[PDB]
């Protein structure tokens, strides 16, 4: 027993990070088959990062402007493009460490790994929701742009995010592979806001079953509810309202506990009206938000 | 910015783990150099578990009774050897992924990330610490006995942990690899007590610091303290003494911050007497223990 969060083992991930070096900005590039992707603010300086213009600053960089590193081995970049926000260097080398891979954009409220970098090297690893407001709450420092988050399914690394800011909240914002962000936000130094930070629900509700399952019950009463009438108080809390899609995802969980979804979310409306009195669940004075129904049953059933 | 719980990087680890089968008894295995070092359980069925005579039921096991898989591909057992809690298996074949490693007894207090495995396979990554009472807050099934716990510095890795165990209150137990247990835990299926579970007092000092350096500054206070008068509160809440060596050690923290640490001990001591009055530090409503020192300076510099 037990519940922890638990990233995916990072060695694939680990052999594709390179260091991108442009002038005098150093951040993390993905080598994957003969292409080395990272955040097109690499060409800037730090100046130009209030406003930058990326069309006019691209086209003062060729080739031989791009040092990119994969451990000691400088790799030789034979062309270059942009798309959205990320860049495309071509090398002449394959990475012969390339994983089978997906880029895949993925929804809110669903979680993924984080292998942060600095210099082409890997530091941490830690899992991540997209949130609702579509920011993540990672640890990211100057130098870990290029940092990439992923899932792993089997052998098959799916790619979904790429780390390029900090917003003044101290949330993190970023883009999936194809260099379109997550939210709102464009990749300029300029005061942005991500709005509302809501909760995802159904993970909540799926946190309540994995304490459950391990071990935690106090929260159970005797009442039950309705969708309705639980998201008249989702609302007030911003939580994201509930469907009988959630209601169905929660199946597994539900069945595999005997407690019907509704009466668990009875659980849940007590808890935000009445807080949690001192007690604990899994450990946590505060509900959390950052497992999905599948992060559950995965870690409870032990899936590799 | 933004303060994590955050594992190492996993990769240099995976390429060590093996399965282990010893009749219908499976786990998993740490294979370097020519030799994979598994729980002695293994040798065990069900029925054993709960007084096994490990000499006895060892002598009735000869080398082709333990099979070894790496990935698809099978080991050849050439020699076996308990060495207190472990088993050590001579294969035929070094391992050629084995990474420059060490082989450490972490002391209480301190910090490293577990892999969890099932069947020779990596199921996922997080950090524990060794709490004082020698117990740790993992997430393990049936199966995952023989993962491991490590730490990397640079380019070493340093396994102090490989997983045994589960308490009757849901902590888990285990060895150092040479087989030794941490704590007064063995490996039989009786109730076994951990004692009193005390918080490492220097590691909450250093999360009060990681949460001062990333913006969280409320509970800071016009108060001091000394560290006897400190300690008569320690005590009470089962916190462990505060010596001048934990003082020294968040030296680079204090001086990082411009807090002495008994100002910050001031601090701590309004947070247990008058708890967080419904605030949250770092997006948590209890005090956090288990970041050492080292761990927040790591994370909060960008350590590769
Ligand atoms: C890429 O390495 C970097 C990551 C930031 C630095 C601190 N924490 C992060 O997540 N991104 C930037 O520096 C980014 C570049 C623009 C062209 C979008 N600017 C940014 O995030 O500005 C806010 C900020 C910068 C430095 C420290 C704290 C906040
Ligand atoms: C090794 O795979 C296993 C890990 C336990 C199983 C559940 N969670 C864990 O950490 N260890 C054992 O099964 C161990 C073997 C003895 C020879 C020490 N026995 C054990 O931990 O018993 C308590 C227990 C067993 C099964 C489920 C829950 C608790």
């Amino acid at each position: 027993s037990g519940f922890r969060k638990m990233a995916f083992p990072s060695g694939k991930v680990e052999g594709c990070m390179v260091q991108v070096t442009c002038g005098t900005t150093t951040l993390n590039g993905l080598w994957l088959d003969d292409v080395v992707y990272c955040p097109r603010h690499v060409i800037c300086t730090s100046e130009d990062m209030f406003n930058p213009n990326y069309e006019d600053l691209l086209i003062r960089k060729s080739n031989h402007n791009f040092l990119v590193q994969a451990g000691n081995v400088q790799l030789r970049v034979i062309g270059h493009s942009m798309q959205n926000c990320v860049l495309k260097l071509k090398v002449d080398t394959a990475n012969p460490k390339t994983p089978k891979y997906k880029f895949v954009r993925i929804q809110p409220g669903q979680t993924f790994s984080v292998l942060a970098c600095y210099n082409g090297s890997p530091s941490g690893v830690y899992q991540c929701a997209m949130r609702p407001n579509f920011t993540i709450k990672g640890s990211f420092l100057n130098g870990s742009c290029g940092s990439v988050g992923f899932n792993i399914d089997y052998d098959c690394v799916s790619f979904c995010y790429m780390h390029h800011m900090e917003l003044p909240t101290g949330v993190h914002a970023g883009t999936d592979l194809e260099g379109n962000f997550y939210g709102p936000f464009v990749d300029r130094q300029t005061a942005q806001a991500a709005g509302t930070d809501t909760t995802i629900t159904v993970n909540v509700l799926a946190w309540l079953y994995a304490a459950v399952i391990n071990g935690d019950r106090w929260f159970l009463n005797r009442f039950t509810t309705t969708l309705n009438d639980f998201n008249l108080v989702a609302m007030k809390y911003n939580y994201e309202p509930l469907t009988q899609d959630h209601v169905d995802i929660l199946g597994p969980l539900s069945a595999q506990t005997g407690i019907a979804v509704l009466d668990m979310c009875a659980s849940l409306k007590e808890l935000l009206q009445n807080g949690m009195n001192g007690r604990t669940i899994l450990g946590s004075a505060l509900l959390e938000d950052e497992f999905t129904p599948f992060d559950v049953v995965r870690q409870c059933s032990g899936v590799t």
